[PDB]
């Protein structure tokens, strides 16, 4: 009937008004979307995450803090001795220098203990060794010799670094070597030195200011 | 015959159709949100952002340019002397080595003026020094001694580094050293060297081709 | 006719119910958007991108892989000699030591060919050189002289680095040098050494353990 038409039409009109409120406008939705970033070619400002672990090796983003930490973490290890270390035999007898203090990059399996460099991660590395061999007490030898090498007792692989010799050991010489040396993970690496001197009497060669540190390079 | 009721029925239909036309559909929005938008925990593509300043340490995202700039900024100074310099006194007198040219990284306060380096950023640094001492004129000494240490301004600190002693300075000796040191922002650092030599006569020990460069580690 | 209105109302209802089912509903839309990543205040649990090429310098985001590679990529090159070679002339003869093995970083044009380092990329590089000159057999010369300098192909720049001298060179002297050098793109660079010895007889001079390597510092 007449009144019937009124009622049913008013009912669906109410639904139309409910749809109006419950739904989103073209312009409003477009504005909200423009507020966000497109998946491709996304551009943003003042965007930040939580820094992933330094050891992280994935496609995840790195934060400025992350690069700060990483670059500083290429130092690998560092060890030094303050004072003098005796030499047992001046006849090309391999001996391992000691270190009262040492430091190591953390989070890579590296550890320095008992004057040992644990190679936490293998790869290419840069090694810089500087020490001083000197004689104190007695007559300085008429001839001196001291080779510098990255030796390893048991394997004896002595990467020859340098051989400084001179007949004025009474005041000591400083050996300096820098070069590229590769290493494999889990290796217990230590510094070996051999000294040979002829002549003199009551003389004992002395090793001091021993610097031993590495650098990580892939 | 019904009249106004059917015309309002039809009027409602018009508004209803316009309502649908000016709205946001499910299918439409889903496509924008999934294949053409970024989520949280998203997987992204090769997009771009703004380059953060090197000075920052926040968790903002780093760009390849930022990595380049930060890794290249890890030198922080390099001083070089061209020519020659004479040794003032051969009595282990604390002598401040002088420099002709220097360069420092920007954005950290590092400075190399008056032959003294300023610590722009307090922290650990790797310092390398290469000095050359030669005897010119007179008779070569029967004893030549040169001590190298990291002089701190206002103290003449004897941070002993190297002492090369040989009695053949007739042509020239080059002393080089590399090692790790720590410093704090605001500490004025210049290379003080003590040189002593005995024997000979009317000779002149000349310091030349001095290099004093420090590369930051940590 | 009520059937008339009923069929037209059924048409209205068809549109109504279709547009109701197929539409984006506000609460759900807001939920999804909140799940999405805001462009300005972007803070995401994690996110990944294709590892951009190491050479990239745009404002594209950096990956942990990229950070590792670039630092590892900053080695520039390396050159090493295995075995011993004889020094041809002790007469200040400009001689370029040859190399048996050498590696370069990829993706920069760097190449080490003909025992000469081609500067793939211009910039500031830290150069590391280690050479040993030793006299073998017969009478060691009464004096020795060996200049170490970075000769430059095409230009003839024998950058005086260090000079190795001794009166008993029968055991070798390794005056390894380190410092900061600048180079322009495409420059072909080698290393030249001039050796002069005085006195002695029936002695052969040997060059051994030649390491030549640099790293692209800032």
């Amino acid at each position: 009937d007449l009144s019937y038409v009124n009622t049913q039409l008013s009912a669906d009109q109410v639904v139309l008004d409910a749809l109006s409120s419950g739904k989103a406008d073209l312009s409003y939705v477009n504005t909200q979307l423009n507020s966000k970033a497109n998946l491709n070619g996304a551009v943003l400002v003042n965007a930040t995450t939580a820094t992933p672990p330094i050891s992280d090796n994935d496609t995840s983003l790195a934060t400025t803090q992350h690069v700060r930490s990483f670059n500083h973490s290429r130092l690998a290890f560092n060890a030094f001795r303050g004072g003098q270390q005796g030499v047992p035999s001046l006849s090309y007898v391999t001996t391992t220098a000691q270190f009262n203090s040492s430091s190591v990059r953390s989070g890579w399996g590296d550890n320095f203990s008992s004057n040992r460099w644990l190679v936490g991660e293998g790869g290419t590395y840069l090694i810089t060794v500087t020490t001083r061999f000197a004689t104190v007490g007695g007559t300085p030898p008429t001839y001196f010799d001291a080779l510098l090498f990255v030796g390893l007792s048991g394997s004896g692989v002595e990467n020859f670094l340098t051989r400084s010799q001179s007949v004025y050991p009474s005041f000591g010489y400083t050996l300096s070597w820098v070069g590229i040396l590769t290493f494999n993970t889990g290796q217990n690496v230590f510094l070996n030195y051999q000294v040979n001197a002829v002549g003199g009497g009551s003389y004992s060669v002395v090793l001091e200011d021993v610097r031993f540190s590495g650098i990580q390079l892939g």
